[PDB]
Formats: C-alpha cells, sequence, structure tokens
C-alpha cells in the first residue's frame, strides 16, 4: 500500500536511546513511568497571553516539541509534525488549599497514559496559587525530552517571556534542530567511535555481579516512583566532585547494608558533546560505575575510585547501557546496576519578566529499583536529595528510614574523610 510507503518516505528512524525507550514502554503500554515533569514557581505576576506567545515561540525554536510518532513495518518512526496543543490556565486562589489543588491537578496530568502516536507528548499549563504566585507546569515523555533538554527549554521560555514583557525582540535562539541530533546519532551507530566505546565497556564490565541493592526483591517497574525528599545544607566542590561524593557515599551505604564489595551503580550522563549541547531532545544515557569495597577504605579512597571511573569512562559515554547488556550476553531482565546516582547540577533559578522563579522536579523517569536524585544549583549552599524507588520494592516508611540513615551516614563520612566506612555507626 502506498500509504505505508509514504510513511517510510516522510519519517526518520528513532535514535538508539529512543528505541530503548520505545521497547521498554511497549512492555507496559499503560505504565506512565516514562514521563518527566517539573514545575517552575514564579514569585510575581504572569500575563498568560504573553506566556502563551513565549511558548509558541519556543515550540518553533525547539523542534523536538513538534515531533510526531507514526507506527511502521520497521517499528516506530518520527517526523517534524503539527501537534495539537493548548495551555490550560487555572486560577486556584479561591480554593481552600490552592497549593494542594495545584499539586493534584499536575499529578492528574502526569499520571495520564501517553500514547506515542496520538499525543500530546508534552503539556504546559499555568496555575495561579496565590496573589503573585504562579506555577508553570511542564511534562514530557522521555522519548522526546531528557532532563538537560527540559532545563534548556525552561531557560529559553523565561528569556523569551522576559523580552516579550519588556516589548523587545528576543535575541536569536541558539538551538540546533532535532533532525541534526538524529542524523548525528545515526552516524554514531555505524561509526568507529562506537566500536571503541563498545570495546571499552565490554572490558570494563566483563565480570559482573548481580547488583547490590537495599530491596528484598527485584521487579520491573510498572508504577510511578515512591519519592522521599530531603533538603540538605551543603556544609554536610563542583558537579564532578559532588557526583564522586554521592556515588562513593551510596556505594559505602550499600556495602554496609548488604556486605557486597563489588558495587556497580548507574550514573546518568548527558551525552551532549559539541553541537548537541544546544539541541533540546532525548540524549541521556546511564553508565555502569564500579566501586570495589576494599578492606579498610575510607571516603577518600572511594572518591579516588569514583574519580578514576569517571575520568576513564566519560569519554565513552555514548554507548547505550542497554546495548552493553545485550553484548555482554546478560540474561533477560538482569540489570548491570540496581541503584542509580543521578546528579543534576542544573541551575534551578529563572527570571520571568523581572520576577524570581525556581524549578522543582515532579517526575524523573522510571525507578527500576532505587534512584538517588540530587538537584544542585552550582555554587548554591543547598541540595535537594530525592530517593525515588520502585513501589514493588520499597515502602514509603522504609524508604524514609533509608534516606534518614543515608543522610546521617553521608554527613559522618564528610566529617572525617580518613575514617574507615566499616568504623561508622549507622542509625538503624
Ligand atoms: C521535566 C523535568 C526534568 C526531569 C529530568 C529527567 C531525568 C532523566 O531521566 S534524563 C537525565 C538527567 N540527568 C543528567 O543529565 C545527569 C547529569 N549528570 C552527569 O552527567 C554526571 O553526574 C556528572 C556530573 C559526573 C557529569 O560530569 P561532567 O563534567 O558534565 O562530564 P561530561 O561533560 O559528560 O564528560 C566529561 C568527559 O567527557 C570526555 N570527553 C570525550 N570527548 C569529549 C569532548 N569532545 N568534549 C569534552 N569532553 C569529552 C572527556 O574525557 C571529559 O573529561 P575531561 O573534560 O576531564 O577531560
Amino acid at each position: 500500500s502506498h500509504m505505508d510507503a509514504s510513511v517510510m518516505s516522510t519519517t526518520y528512524a528513532l535514535s538508539a536511546a529512543q528505541t530503548e525507550i520505545w521497547l521498554a514502554q511497549q512492555l507496559y503500554p499503560d505504565s506512565p513511568v516514562y514521563n518527566i515533569a517539573q514545575y517552575t514557581v514564579i514569585e510575581g505576576v504572569i500575563e498568560p497571553a504573553v506566556f502563551e506567545a513565549a511558548l509558541r515561540q519556543v515550540i518553533d525554536e525547539a523542534d523536538t516539541l513538534r515531533l510526531q510518532f507514526i507506527d511502521s513495518d520497521d517499528g516506530l518512526r518520527q517526523r517534524i509534525g503539527t501537534p495539537a496543543w493548548s495551555m490550560p490556565v487555572l486560577d486556584l486562589t479561591a480554593q481552600a488549599d490552592p497549593q494542594a489543588a495545584a499539586q493534584a491537578w499536575m499529578r492528574a496530568d502526569y499520571q495520564q497514559p501517553v500514547n506515542l502516536t496520538q499525543g500530546p507528548l508534552f503539556c504546559y499549563a499555568l496555575l495561579k496559587v496565590a496573589p503573585a504566585q504562579w506555577m508553570w507546569y511542564q511534562r514530557y515523555h522521555v522519548i522526546m525530552m531528557d532532563g538537560y533538554g527540559a532545563y534548556l527549554i525552561a531557560q529559553r521560555v523565561a528569556y523569551v517571556y522576559s523580552a516579550l514583557c519588556e516589548g523587545t525582540t528576543p535575541a536569536e535562539c541558539d538551538f540546533g534542530s532535532i533532525l541534526q541530533l538524529l542524523e548525528s546519532d545515526a552516524q554514531y551507530q555505524i561509526s568507529a567511535q562506537r566500536a571503541q566505546d563498545e570495546a571499552y565497556w565490554l572490558k570494563h564490565c566483563a565480570n559482573w555481579s548481580e547488583p547490590a541493592t537495599l530491596a528484598s526483591r527485584s521487579a520491573p517497574v510498572l508504577q510511578q516512583r515512591l519519592r522521599q525528599t530531603t533538603y540538605l545544607a551543603i556544609q554536610a566542590p563542583d558537579a564532578r566532585r559532588l557526583a564522586q561524593f554521592m556515588t562513593a557515599a551510596m556505594a559505602a551505604y550499600l556495602y554496609r547494608f548488604t556486605g557486597e564489595q563489588d558495587v556497580v551503580l548507574g550514573l546518568p550522563v548527558k551525552v551532549r558533546f559539541g553541537a548537541d549541547r544546544h539541541i533540546p531532545g532525548m540524549k541521556s544515557n546511564t553508565l555502569p560505575l564500579r566501586l570495589t569495597m576494599r578492606p579498610g577504605m575510607n571516603l577518600s579512597s572511594l572518591m579516588q575510585q569514583a574519580a578514576q571511573e569517571m575520568q576513564s569512562g566519560l569519554r565513552h559515554q555514548r554507548y547505550p547501557s542497554e546495548a552493553l547488556r545485550r553484548q555482554l550476553g546478560m540474561p533477560s531482565g538482569q540489570r548491570l546496576f540496581g541503584t542509580t546516582v543521578n546528579v543534576m547540577p542544573f541551575d534551578l533559578d529563572l527570571s520571568f519578566g523581572g520576577y524570581s522563579a525556581t524549578n522543582h522536579n515532579l517526575l524523573n523517569g522510571p525507578a527500576e529499583d532505587l534512584m538517588l536524585g540530587v538537584y544542585w544549583t552550582p555554587g548554591s549552599h543547598q541540595l535537594r536529595i530525592d530517593f525515588d524507588a520502585n513501589p514493588a520494592c520499597y515502602t514509603p516508611e522504609g524508604l524514609g528510614a533509608h534516606q534518614r540513615r543515608f543522610i546521617r551516614f553521608m554527613q559522618v563520612l564528610a566529617a572525617d574523610a580518613t575514617q574507615p566506612i566499616d568504623s561508622i555507626d549507622l542509625l538503624d
């Protein structure tokens, strides 16, 4: 049939990362766990018609927002399309609990199933929760947006809105096109770079243990994450050393609870080199990071190991960890890591028409087991630490107990970096 021929002729293949997302989503086409979402709280007055004009401009500028997915013989295909969208504006200020009402509205959306061929794949909404307090809600399916991409979009919307508010022309966007990102990925899939990367990871992981984990069971994730959130003063570094510390601390904690001495963690990374640093879309990967719990090691030796792992492996970060699992001949369902340490050193602050604003994550993708999410504006004296967990594997209270124990443990670690991790009392 000519209609199938025309679909193939007018579309692009999924990238490697998108393909892994599509396959995972196909296993549970009703699981909403492939959404990411956040809201930006603005301390001021937002004019919705100007905000919507800013969103129209950024939907033109970031063409990943206009991707449409179409089923095909060779699987899912995509093109720059004409997605239907609107921007709900809800004034909740007369409600008994406007904040709770806003959270419930956002939650109702990000729990909605997202059919990839019908969309909508993103949602933008404005919620007024007090006099001079607005929330801009942002939701994406990860097949077309990752964390850094969402950050780029929020920065650009704030800038464009600010220009439109003051009646000036926004300076030209520095975004590249998603089609260039897809073409570069297609070339990488058949490049020599990829073969070197594959060799590196096959060597690095070639003798693997079943992952160390705090859970009594491992299970696919079907449900949205259980989340425990704690805010931490930084007195308890740059992004790289914050990641070194967080991975070392989580590995030491896993070792103290399970005794496992070969600890493999997941390290989400941006996979954004060169031009791809300016293209909103889905690029990110998650790397296996191995830390060997030796007899007597302290925090310093562990962060030494983590720094070495990152210096050795970040250059090879393009190689998808799912492809790595297949190439290693791992059994179906078996993972290289259970616990992931997702450090997001992305500026949380924005300015909208001269009004201060801050970003707050709602969903950060699927929680297969446990994910430590760390949100830090570089330079700030404050961290947000999320424990995101598979509800099939943890309880809210058990997760909260783990998070309190972990926060205390990590503070005692940072208090004396020469002290043996075996010598530290926990909270139990
Ligand atoms: C809607 C709300 C949003 C929801 C969020 C969505 C959540 C998701 O599921 S998506 C993932 C979100 N998380 C992230 O993006 C994680 C970001 N964090 C990280 O990447 C790691 O924690 C972190 C901090 C260690 C990365 O450190 P970083 O310094 O940025 O490393 P990175 O730039 O990637 O690579 C550096 C290394 O790459 C190597 N490299 C190879 N080629 C190059 C090249 N052309 N250029 C530069 N470096 C290169 C180098 O060896 C380099 O090392 P060095 O500069 O010292 O010589």
